[PDB]
């Protein structure tokens, strides 16, 4: 039977004891994805308490971590979600994914309706993937890649 | 001589103007784009107030649309950006872009650290784009790129 | 070509004037939606800056409301969405409806989990209906209906 | 005699204790609340610490989860209701009901006085509940139902 | 047919509006409401934007301050209600009632479980009144009467 | 000699720890203020945080309550106050306290100046008490007074 | 008969007309107060929007700025209180009075209790002056003198 | 060597153990600073969390108070400032330090500007003290005094 | 006589309309400095809302932008100070130097604690500059030097 | 492999713990980093949780700190960075840098532009430093010289 949380506090403390632990091992996102047959964002974002793993990723990720019982239960429950602490990032990294928005949201709304019609991208049936590609004038790129369906307003 | 603005509402009430003798004069933001040289959804954010033209392309555009020449000039002014009214988005379309950072913020955050390091994404060396293409389930997906220089944190 | 809004101000002074047209009238959203094919709920958001009618709804809408052909053609434009002022209505009898949401907001997080699955009732791909009842007991009720398809979160 | 709570942090650590009960032992909420006589979405709501048991349902669904006295005794008090953690929900499943408030706040208020008169409609003499429905084209909706009772505001 | 407003500012403009006109002719709230049939109390939170009036208090009101025929057709509108104009009020007189609801706010919700059960006191089967009594150790003192229904939460 | 708290967090902690003793012991406010010689909403406010008991009271509560010596010092203590967690309440009950306010705190003020003067109704030279009447039209009603000394505001 | 706003913006507009007419004319405040009987603290207060001058006042300061009879009956209403934009003040002159009470407002707080009792110095009876007096170290230093008379929080 | 800190609550926490045994000992904050040669305001501040001791006074007041060794040492550290739990006072007492500030912040502004100059009065080059008065009237008020250096605002 | 503003909206409309001028007229903040005798980065300031301009200053830098003479006289008022929209800025050009204080904040009060003492680095005794300098890399940098005299706090 | 976190509160708790370490042991910043090859600021800011240390460094800190295993290499993690509590300071030292941006940040903005482009001065290519000079009226100054790469936006 599928649970689920109403307190994103109790999975955000799992996930800063899994990063310890993680630590403590020289583990990286990629290698405890590896073997799970799940794509290295949605296991990451299970581990961080954004997405919920099934019952034999929870296991598979749990040992490689020594996680008790009760922390493999806990990764397969549904979680509440919303990994901002206070509604605008402060961490320099997060923000700027922030600030491509505060540049681009109006664009992205209207290219949408353009390309598309009235409705929205969604954030649900979605995937998102990160890619390091090298810069032909020096160093190197990440291409993040967001892939949702689109979901059409129609009137009724 | 550059000239730049330092209240947003003045590039805000010029995008509503435009935006209504596009209305008007029933065109799209890739025609308004074509012939400038420039990519649709740089053009399409210095009409919304997030970018700055260069004098050549505001011409072009400031023709299409029948702008005076008060509002060509401002077009080339750099902007104070930010779109979104008050922090987090009220629109549906904008929001789940703003959800996306919700749910896969931290993993973008780890996810680059393991990839590239510490240090950002950058917000700035970045372009994006928009397609549209079908699902192979049925309908009609976006895939939205981002993509932007890494810049290194390093001690000093 | 479909054309966007990006300030909501635009078509809530647009509905500003409306009601005032509306009100001189003497005039029902029931009447003012007769006619166009389209759901009352639907019609009355539009009016009020939340959807874009079809040409021929808002050529018929703005027949009955004295419209000049700016204001049908803003009817038309897909809208910069959000109704509340300042993310809390202070209004009483739109505020009971928050109020649900603060009472029953995470028992419907769970019910829906456990009936549904891990994902999300959709806003989109939705309707809604007001409709008045008989109580039983004396006087009247509104039964509200909420209709979304369900859109899951699967891991991938 | 009737007991009351005044800080909400009490029964919602309750909550959570409750749903780690409940996850371990693979409970349903349909599961808990049969044999109270009252519906799911009302004994899940006060498990959630937004409404009162009765005393036999606080004590048959306290056998069920294993809880201890003082948390059965908590379970009967009135609580200091409201779920969401910081005024707007980050949770997608809870969102979407928040942005049916954005996009029809507005129409409902006109509606309700349209149908009925000054005044509101109800979240005390009010009930929900959530159905599932087949979907024609494919999949499943939500059916969910408010029901409020409407309370005139009359002139004094 | 019933008429509703959606924007708080036209008939606060509107009260703008009342006050200069009342302030030009040096009249009171107890002169306005005069001869209307309807409480000081109702009366004077139309005029400020809170409350609808009936047609006759309306025109007889407009007669007395000048208004103009919209401004008595806006009287009657039912409004979007919310006088404070920023969620706590700066003025030091506003302020003092809301300091009584930060001191015994707790103390109201626990004396009304106590002697009435689960449930509210209405704000919508309410009425209130300002009275000035003589304070026997000198000076005046106002008593602010709040007289509402109980409304009881039960289960279903 | 007097002491003062500056973090509400103990009393409000000792609030709970209070009504968790009630309610094991089935008390109602109305008996833990019986025999001290003060209305029912001080001492209830006192217990809740949000007062101080005179040494004789706080003996007396704590023995029907079965307080410790160091609970007894800290009712005696003057506290600092404001029961609200988060400026506005999210709890049904107190939030329509809140709401009247937010309808008539402008005319409360208009009518407070019309009667009194320019200045205050004092919140501090004040008392509060709630009355359970029957209503004529079936059910109950609370009367809430709130009795506040006239504090004028006079030019110097 | 006194007159009352609702609405801060049209007494804090009126003291920008009055600011710039005084600008023109090169006066002081303590100019235009000198021969109204009145401190010049009173006077500058409600110059600015946050007291009202009796209708003799209002005449002398107006006849000395050149305003109009609309202003000067404005000058005489009571005003809607509350001179900073926004909760904290941003200007520098501003914001020490605010940060002398983030570093001594329990300070404040616990001498008020030790050396008055439970209750409050009074913002409304009250008066404010500020001096300016020679720094023995070289320079001038401002001695502003708060004078409020205490309040007692007894039991009822 | 100067020892500083970064987080309020470790201060916070040791001001709440101060009081306790304050409160034990029925010890007041002037004799708390007695024999300290320091100002009463100046001492209480630092107990409270928003001012460092000298270490001789940190040693004495220790000793009246029976702290710990990491008690006495945290009352020499310089503090991260900040008394107001969330930017504005619930406490009454506190709160009308605050509505001084609404009501006169425009005029300590206009009048310092006017009497001294263009810059600031300082709140660090500062002093306050408390003096409890009679009211010629009756009753008791007091005497802040605010006693700060003026520090000019000058062209570069 | 000196004279001060109280709403900053006043110089900002007037920065909007000096900053059209000068695009206009294709001027550097330089060259509008030029002359006056003054640092360019306290011109800028002055002229975008944030100093006083000496009258000289104000007449000189009045000829070149075309400035009317209410104008030049509101570029000599104190200004009510406080350049950024809503606390936070949007734009990424003022963010990053918003983000330098999320980061090196506490650093910042270390380090100044340690070096000086307790008290502050003035933001009034204070001046800034900003050069561009080669980076050996390639390309540019700024050096922004902020230069504020040391306060300090000392006991009373 | 590099080891990133998501929630600030790990290491700001570490930093207290440093903190009190630091002081027991009456070390200095400039102690701690010295032999580290590192900046004094960039250290500082390490171990107040907003930079990692390499390896060697956080060994060498950790011996001078008698820090344990898991302290240690808490120092070489990526932290989620951001040391304000929220968004504005409260400490006066950290508040006038802050202060700074509200006077300057529109300034900064446009001399940027003027003198770099459009586009961004880098708060990650970039160094602070801190030094302590003389004032030649008397007393102290700091300069504080901020030095980032100039980013520039272009068109695509
Ligand atoms: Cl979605
Ligand atoms: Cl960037
Ligand atoms: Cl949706
Ligand atoms: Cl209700
Ligand atoms: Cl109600
Ligand atoms: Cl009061
Ligand atoms: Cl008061
Ligand atoms: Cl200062
Ligand atoms: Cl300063
Ligand atoms: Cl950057």
């Amino acid at each position: 039977m599928i649970q689920s949380q109403i307190n994103r506090n109790i999975r955000l403390d799992l996930a800063d004891a899994i990063l310890l632990s993680k630590a403590k091992k020289d583990l990286s996102f990629a290698e405890i994805a590896d073997g799970t047959g799940l794509a290295e964002a949605f296991v990451t974002a299970a581990l961080l308490g954004q997405q919920a793993l099934p019952a034999d990723a929870a296991r598979l990720v749990g040992a490689k971590l020594d996680l008790d019982e009760d922390s493999i239960l806990l990764l397969q429950m549904i979680p509440l979600r919303g990994c901002i602490d206070d509604r605008i990032p402060t961490d320099p990294t997060m923000y700027r994914f922030y600030e491509m928005l505060q540049v681009y949201g109006t664009t992205l709304k209207a290219l949408v309706h353009e390309k598309f019609g009235d409705g929205i991208i969604s954030a649900i049936n979605f995937k998102l993937d990160v890619k390091k590609v090298a810069d032909p004038e020096g160093g190197e790129r990440a291409v993040i890649t967001l892939d949702g369906k689109y979901l059409p307003t129609k009137p009724f």
